């Protein structure tokens, strides 16, 4: 009984058209006076057909170029498939018809059986292309991880950046590869049976490419705006379609198996039906199985219980953890007081802020809701994510802050990858690796000297619009094959098979885990109908035996995985072991 709003008859863009008759070009403009479409450098006036759209069909085919000219200005297509020549250049005709998928046996990965694997493509190989990170998959394979979440893919002006500048969303970023590579990463993922999500931003638009206003002003409005741009009117249905027809290509043409919606807080609509709804309610009509996510910093269970998304990022756990370890209390982790204690009752909780006051200075409310309503997959948990590094003015991982043993990073890892709440990894982070991920970007002109100046302001710091900025964040294989990366990585390998096969660990349910602590060691415990695990992480600076930790229940006595690799039960200093 839902209706999809999109008809391939009348989608925007360059469409081909059936019998190989050619391609259907379409636009909206409220108002441009006079409308055309320039096909390999031929100008052709459209067809005005009322509500300031405008067609023209002609037998051109896939490969062909083009743009579209508003009063004699030539324009982007904010509907381009590709943009070869990036934001400011001419689209290509893309066909979605022509690939040869062979992942007909695939079927979806649902949220409680994800464990997220966050790559930057630009940065996840010294190519920097999709190709060469399909090369990688059979390693997350063998790793353990099920489900890659890839950050933004969208077109922004550049020759790199983290994505979050995307100006033309339903374009894959030409650097990276060429849709085709696009699908055959997706494809070969999908036949070693690994799931691939795809970080969208239908937040704000960057800061160069973005031609919609010379089509229609009334896109975006002055009622208020992001930190990142104008503010997206999604009372205006064609701006409510742009992004539900971008969600429905990525996952209908490309395969994705869910989204990842970058900062919903400010995906403001006071309209009958939440866009967030409404996202939710398109891509269920495409008759699949993909997820969508939301990157919400609000404890809002509504995200879940009322828009019908399938799960939330939520960081409060990332943020206790951090705080537990380094004592940190600049800006968001000054919500925090880290420690055993406290990270038992945040892990019972879900999240931490249920609706009580968060004091940090210059954000004073009381933050959050009950927290009740969710079950363990609903809540996705990380120890490392994009923002949790790259927003650091030395973009350094966890291992890497003043104070954090190597021990304590994999007593984290163990921590997060034995909790039923839905893991991500970040690329690297199971080898300990060396490189930073820095906040890196690419603009020309005036925007470029504004980001540099920006991030010097902000917070010596690396120049964003630096190279080296970008190559200093390339992960590098070669380390992982040896010393600590390499003990490293085992215990990552180690910890996702248990995650896979241990019968307890399977449990996905709230009800069956709890938590506590006695002094600084942290304990978790889950119990069902196939046993009993009970995690202890060792946070204190001494060493404490499991005998001695005062637990208001009998301790498990066998050893499935100790941290360190001990034999006894014993945990020094920063040390996890899991017992059974
Ligand atoms: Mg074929």
């Amino acid at each position: 009984s839902f209706q999809t709003q999109h008809d391939p008859r009348t989608r925007l863009g360059a469409t081909p058209l059936p019998g190989g008759a050619g391609t259907r070009f379409r636009l909206w403009t409220s108002t441009a006076r006079t409308v055309a479409v320039r096909v390999n450098g031929t100008e052709h006036v459209m067809t005005s057909l009322g509500g300031g759209i405008y067609e023209l069909e002609l037998p051109v085919g896939p490969g062909a170029r083009y743009l579209f000219v508003l009063d004699g200005v030539p324009t982007p297509d904010p509907y381009a498939r590709f943009l070869p020549d990036g934001v400011h250049g001419e689209a290509e005709v893309v066909d979605f018809g022509t690939f040869d998928w062979t992942d007909a046996d695939w079927h979806g990965i649902k949220l409680a059986d994800c464990v997220f694997y966050e790559v930057h493509v630009g940065t996840f190989t010294p190519e920097g292309t999709y190709r060469a990170a399909a090369e990688k998959l059979p390693y997350l394979k063998e790793l353990g991880v099920t489900a890659i979440q890839v950050m933004p893919l969208a077109a922004f002006d550049g020759q790199r950046g983290w994505g979050y500048d995307g100006a033309a969303f339903y374009a894959p970023y030409a650097p990276y590869g060429r849709p085709e590579d696009l699908m055959a990463l997706v494809d070969a993922a999908h036949r070693l049976g690994l799931g691939v999500f795809l970080d969208v931003v239908y937040n704000h638009f960057g800061p160069s490419g973005n031609y919609l206003s010379s089509y229609a002003p009334s896109y975006f409005t002055d009622r208020f705006s992001s930190a990142w741009g104008m503010g997206l009117d999604y009372a205006e249905p064609h701006m409510r379609r742009y992004v539900t027809g971008n969600a429905r290509m990525w996952l209908r043409d490309y395969h994705f198996d869910g989204l990842r919606l970058d900062a919903t807080p400010y995906m403001t609509d006071d309209s009958e039906t939440h866009i967030l709804t409404e996202l939710a309610q398109e891509i269920h009509e495409l008759g699949g199985t993909h997820l969508l996510l939301a990157e919400d910093h609000r404890n809002l269970p509504d995200l879940v219980t009322v828009n019908h998304l399938d799960g939330i990022w939520t960081d409060d756990f990332h943020h206790e953890t951090r705080v537990t370890l380094t004592g940190e209390q600049e800006g968001y982790y000054a919500g925090y007081r880290g420690g055993a204690e406290a990270l038992a009752y945040t892990i019972r909780r879900g999240w931490r802020y249920e609706g009580q006051f968060w004091a940090v200075k210059g954000e004073e409310h009381e933050r959050g809701h009950p927290s009740d309503a969710l079950e363990a997959p609903n809540f996705v948990y990380c120890i490392q994510n994009h923002d949790q590094i790259g927003n650091r003015p030395l973009g350094e991982r966890l291992h890497q802050s003043d104070g954090v043993t190597l021990h304590e990073y994999r007593g984290a890892a163990a921590l997060l990858l034995t909790l039923p709440m839905t893991p991500l990894l970040f690329q690297g982070q199971e080898w300990a690796a060396s490189t930073p991920f820095q906040f890196f970007s690419d603009h020309a002109g005036e925007l470029g000297q504004a980001v540099s100046e920006g991030r010097k302001k902000e917070f010596d710091v690396p120049d964003p619009q630096a190279e080296q900025t970008f190559l200093n964040s390339k992960l590098n294989w070669a380390e992982r094959e040896g010393g600590e990366h390499a003990r490293t990585l085992r215990l990552y390998r180690d910890l996702l098979r248990l995650r896979r096969e241990d019968p307890v660990l399977h449990n996905r349910q709230r009800e069956n885990l709890t938590t506590g602590h006695d002094g600084d060691v942290l304990w978790v415990r889950t119990v069902t109908g196939a046993g009993e695990r009970v995690l202890l992480w060792n946070l204190g600076q001494d060493t404490r035996a499991v005998a001695e930790v005062k637990l208001p229940f009998t301790v498990p006595r066998r050893l499935l995985l100790h941290t360190e690799g001990r034999e006894d039960l014993t945990l020094g200093a920063g040390e996890a072991v899991l017992v059974g």
